[PDB]
Formats: C-alpha cells, sequence, structure tokens
C-alpha cells in the first residue's frame, strides 16, 4: 500500500514524522521541525571530495609500521567500512518507505548520501595503503570478530523491512498466508521502528566514536595523515547524523508528535537501555581481538574500556536513559583536537 | 527475505545487475561495469547550491509576463517539481531492494540524492517569486492535468515495489492470502523492473526535456534568468541520469548481463515501443493545455509537439526500439546552448 506519490492534498505540517501519509511534494520553504532542514543544510556545506585527500604518504607511514599496528589499525578500519556500508543503504531502505513528512525524508536521503562518501573514502585508503584491497574487503564479511561485534545491526534493519512490507501489502489484523497466522500490528511495527533508531542512535554515538578514537591515535603519533584528514571529515559527519537521531527520538519521547510514539519510548525505556549495554560490552569485547598481537603506548584494552563507559554514559544521558557505568572523566582528552 | 548485509562471501564482479545476492561491502576500486562508476564520479563532480544562484530579479519578470505567459511557466515548473518529487524517493524505494553490484547500488543513491537537490532548488525559485508558496505546491497534488501522468508515473514504480514485497516476503510459487491465491513469479518480477526502468528513461530522457524547451524559450529572451541558470544545472544531471538508464537497459537487452531479461526485454518489446509513444503523446496533449491561452517567443503547440517527436525518436532508437516518428531535424537547435 506504499505509494511514490500519494494523490490526497494534505498537510504536512501536520504529519507525524512516521507512519502517516506518504510524502507526495517535496518542498522546503516550511517544515513540522526546522531541525531537520537545518541538518540538511549542514551536511550540504560539509560536502567533501575523497579522492582529493592527499594519502600519498600513507602507504608508507602503514607499510613501516609494526605489524601489531597495521593490525590494529587495519582492523579498525575495516569495522568503519563495515558501518558505512551497512549506513548507506539501510536508512533508504528501512526508513525512507515509513516518513511522512518531508523534511525528515530529505533529511534520511542526505544522511545515507553522505555514509556512501565516507565508503569511498575507505576504499581511497585502502587502495593506497595495500596491494590486494580484496583480501580486506573480503575479510569485512567473513571475519568473525568483526560481524560479532557488529552483530544486531543488520538482523534489527531487516526484521524491520521485512515488517514493514507486510504492513504495506496487508495492512493491519490477523492474516492468513500460506496456511500460518500472521499478525500485522502497527504499535508493533512503531516499536520496532522506535528500537531501530535507539540502535542507530547507538551505532552513530558510541560504535563510530570508540573506532574514531583508534584511528586518531595514529595520527597522534604523526602516521597516516591522509587517513586522519578523512577521519576528521567523516567525524564532522557523524556529529550531525547523531544530532538528527538524538533529536528524532527526543522529539517523539515528547509527546509533541505522534502520541502512540511517546507511550511506546516511555513502554521500551528498558529495551533502550538494554541495547545500549550490549552495544557498549560488543565495542568492549572487540579489544581482546584488536590487540591480540599487541597494544601500542596510550591505545590497549583497559583505556579502551575506560573510553566505552565515558561516552556511552553521555550518549545515554542525551536522551533520557540512566546510566550504566561509574562516572569519570575523559580516558583519552587528546582525542578533542580531532573531532570538531 | 532482504538483508542490508549478506553474509556471504561473493564475487560481486560476477553478480548480475539485479536480483542477485544483496549487496553487502561497498567497494569502489573494481566494477563489474565502469559506467556506473564514472557517473558517481562525475554527479559528484557536478554537486551544486541552488541558494547560491541569484533569483532576486525573476520575481519582476514573472509579474510582468503576460497571464498566459504566467501559465505557460509556473505550470511547467509545477510540473518539473512534480517529476523530481517522485525522482528524489522512487529510484532509492525501487531499485536498492533489487541491486545485486556495488557501483549501481551507490549509483543509484547518489541519482536520487542528486535529484533532492532539485527539489530544493525549485523552493528556491518558487519562494522567489510568488509570495505563497503553499498555493504552487498544492496544486502540484491536485492538478488534473499534471496528476495524470503522475499517476502513470508513480504506477509503474507502486507495483515494482509491491511486487518486490511479495518476492522478498514470500519467494516464487502459487501463495495463499486470506482466501487467494497470490502467485509470485521472478520471471514477471523482472519484467515489472524492465518496464519500469524504461518509463524513468522516458522520464529522464523525454518529460524532462520538454520541460527544458519550456523553461529555456524564457531564457533566450532573457528573462527568468535565475531559474535559467538552475534549470541548467538540473539538466546537466539529468544528462548523466539518463545515460544511466541506458546503459542499464542496453545492457539487460543485450543479454550480457542475464539472458533472461534479454529473453523477456524481446517478448515485450511492442509494449515498450507503446509504452513510449504514450510517454510522447502525453507531453503532445500536455503542450496543448499549456497554450490554452496563447503562445509566446519560440514556442507553440506545434514546434513543442515537433520537439517531442524528434527527441523522442533519439531516445527511443538508443536503446533499441524504432521510430515511431517521421525524422527531421532539431525544430529548436537555439536550445542547445542551454543542454549538454
Ligand atoms: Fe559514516
Ligand atoms: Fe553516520
Ligand atoms: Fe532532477
Ligand atoms: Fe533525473
Ligand atoms: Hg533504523
Ligand atoms: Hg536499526
Ligand atoms: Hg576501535
Ligand atoms: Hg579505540
Ligand atoms: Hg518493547
Ligand atoms: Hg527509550
Ligand atoms: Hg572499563
Ligand atoms: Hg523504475
Ligand atoms: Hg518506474
Ligand atoms: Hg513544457
Ligand atoms: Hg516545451
Ligand atoms: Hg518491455
Ligand atoms: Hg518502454
Ligand atoms: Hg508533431
Amino acid at each position: 500500500a506504499y505509494t511514490t506519490f500519494s494523490q490526497t492534498k494534505n498537510d504536512q505540517l501536520k504529519e507525524p514524522m512516521f507512519f502517516g501519509q506518504p510524502v507526495n511534494v517535496a518542498r522546503y520553504d516550511q517544515q513540522k521541525y526546522d531541525i531537520f532542514e537545518k541538518l540538511i543544510e549542514k551536511q550540504l556545506s560539509f560536502f567533501w571530495r575523497p579522492e582529493e585527500v592527499d594519502v600519498s604518504r600513507d602507504r608508507i607511514d602503514y607499510q613501516a609500521l609494526p605489524e601489531h599496528e597495521k593490525h590494529i589499525f587495519i582492523s579498525n578500519l575495516k569495522y568503519q567500512t563495515l558501518l558505512d556500508s551497512i549506513q548507506g543503504r539501510s536508512p533508504n531502505v528501512a526508513l525512507l518507505p515509513l516518513i511522512s513528512i518531508p523534511e525528515l525524508e530529505t533529511w534520511v536521503e542526505t544522511w545515507a548520501f553522505s555514509e556512501t562518501i565516507h565508503s569511498r573514502s575507505y576504499t581511497h585508503i585502502i587502495r593506497n595503503i595495500v596491494n590486494d584491497p580484496s583480501v580486506v574487503f573480503d575479510d569485512i564479511v567473513t571475519n568473525e570478530q568483526i560481524q560479532k561485534r557488529a552483530e544486531g545491526i543488520s538482523s534489527y534493519y531487516d526484521e524491520l523491512i521485512e515488517m514493514t512490507s507486510y504492513w504495506h501489502l496487508l495492512g493491519e489484523g490477523t492474516h492468513t498466508v500460506n496456511g500460518k497466522t500472521v499478525t500485522v500490528s502497527l504499535r508493533e511495527l512503531k516499536k520496532k521502528l522506535y528500537l531501530c533508531l535507539m540502535s542507530v542512535n547507538a551505532l552513530e554515538a558510541i560504535r563510530f566514536y570508540v573506532s574514531f578514537a583508534c584511528s586518531f591515535a595514529f595520527a597522534e603519533r604523526e602516521l597516516m595523515e591522509g587517513n586522519a584528514k578523512i577521519i576528521r571529515l567523516i567525524a564532522r559527519d557523524e556529529a550531525l547524523h547523531l544530532t538528527g537521531t538524538q533529536h528524532m527520538l527526543n522529539l517523539l519521547r515528547s509527546g509533541a508528535d505522534d502520541p502512540e510514539m511517546a507511550e511506546i519510548a516511555e513502554e521500551c525505556k528498558q529495551e533502550c537501555y538494554d541495547l545500549f549495554v550490549q552495544a557498549a560490552q560488543q565495542e568492549k569485547d572487540w579489544a581482546d581481538y584488536l590487540f591480540r598481537d599487541g597494544s601500542m603506548i596510550g591505545l590497549n584494552k583497559d583505556i579502551l574500556c575506560q573510553y566505552v563507559e565515558y561516552i556511552t554514559n553521555i550518549r545515554m544521558q542525551a536522551v533520557g536513559l540512566d546510566l550504566p557505568f561509574n562516572t569519570r572523566s575523559n580516558p583519552i582528552p587528546w582525542i578533542n583536537t580531532w573531532l570538531v
């Protein structure tokens, strides 16, 4: 029941962010939430081209890196590549079919587009530091530790997409599909979308930042400067992306949008909390693999764990959740000079 | 059965453009088809911001225009706005769930993104020429003469999307849903995709170009010059978009990407031909409504009717279809000053 151009003349200012009438005319002279228009304008002002960044010396730096440092650097890069591969397509496939206001529709498409630029930058880096990129790219898919760290991301998007298709095809109700009873509940679909957004928020807010810390650890010793310039630019984009998710989530919580979403945000509060705790544990577990061949000065399992707890508390506080970790000061204040 | 990250390590150089394993890793160091990477590169190199175009004098030009000319200009602009509203979201929602090679996936997202910029440019123009943009935007959804084509375009996308959901959810076969038999055929889905792509090719290559003639006719008179600059940038992007659909269609019908698709194309060849003529006829009938109160310097019902046949022959020939109209040289070579 999805349509690329709804024929009903509706007041886009009164539609809910999600699950309302699909957007027909794309207009930007007015908006229900100006924050999304501001985010679009910001992201567009940040447009950058990866191939323009000089990465000619990163090859020399990487090649001369001790083996364990190569492992750390490349493992981190592979995870970043995984995230943006997923983030380039997922917002469009999973969220686009559910948006009912133009500013949010275009923000999602712009956001997704910016992630494809990130992916293009990783190819730019990879192709210029290793002889055979295929070894790196192929490993992203088969690496058990990389997929264990990311487990839950694609699966959540996939479930939401499947539930969305059932909704658009059959509508609300209890149906009989090939002899099996299938329930299509919009409230349940709203819950899935809501928790998906919270998961994406955690991906943006924590997963990416942990990886930035590892990238900039090399920038601190004046190595991989081409990669550093790129990660700085990517970080600037991710900051906008997480601002977008924090606002979507907090606006839904406010009850100023779909009233049902406000009820859902409250009822599912523990699930929100749980997914953050789970994501944090995954990031921590990754350290055992990251430093399997040795650590670096200022970058090891303990420092990584402290940073995960540090940033997780900040991000959870930002969306109204209790803090699961002991409070602490930034374990790696040097990261500030690289962010924003 | 769609996934945002297929867990199987596959050779992306050997997958078909569509219906293969969903793209997992986004890489750009290699490609099955170079054209899509080159198109991505070109499109990124053409990035532009509408707000940077001075449209301060279009206001007075528009007010000074005779009433029938205001109708011509605004009706045309409304149609362009409709086309890009649909094109900003549809390639993403309709094609992403079916693409199996990374270069094509990112091209589609880049292409769709470029369309959102176009939509933003129309808002820039409209808000600077009428005082109350709402009157213009609302008429787009309700305008009888416009919605004719709108529904026809949306239909192809909407049906493809619906059939794609059934395919991902139930797979091929004869299923039952609430007492009704629902048959899912990959062959029929492929035909749907082919028809849809041909329709988009006609939209990109014919519908847009007819509107460009309508727009640049004013530019020739040094009127609505801000609009002219924007449409010129839009036409530059559209040339890339049509290049992309022409390659997709030609690769699908030759049989080098998927034998079944080549077989289907030949099968529904007559349908495709009438599909194109129909689209041309619609643009013709439109030119009518456009001049139902008079003509202007350089454009009228007949000259526009001639341009439609001229461009249609060229575009249809490009994708292996017979020529429906008598051959002639360009009716308005002056338009070349503004096109690629
Ligand atoms: Fe990213
Ligand atoms: Fe992001
Ligand atoms: Fe366009
Ligand atoms: Fe286009
Ligand atoms: Hg999500
Ligand atoms: Hg998600
Ligand atoms: Hg890391
Ligand atoms: Hg780290
Ligand atoms: Hg829940
Ligand atoms: Hg919550
Ligand atoms: Hg810790
Ligand atoms: Hg299509
Ligand atoms: Hg289509
Ligand atoms: Hg026209
Ligand atoms: Hg025209
Ligand atoms: Hg056909
Ligand atoms: Hg056709
Ligand atoms: Hg004619």
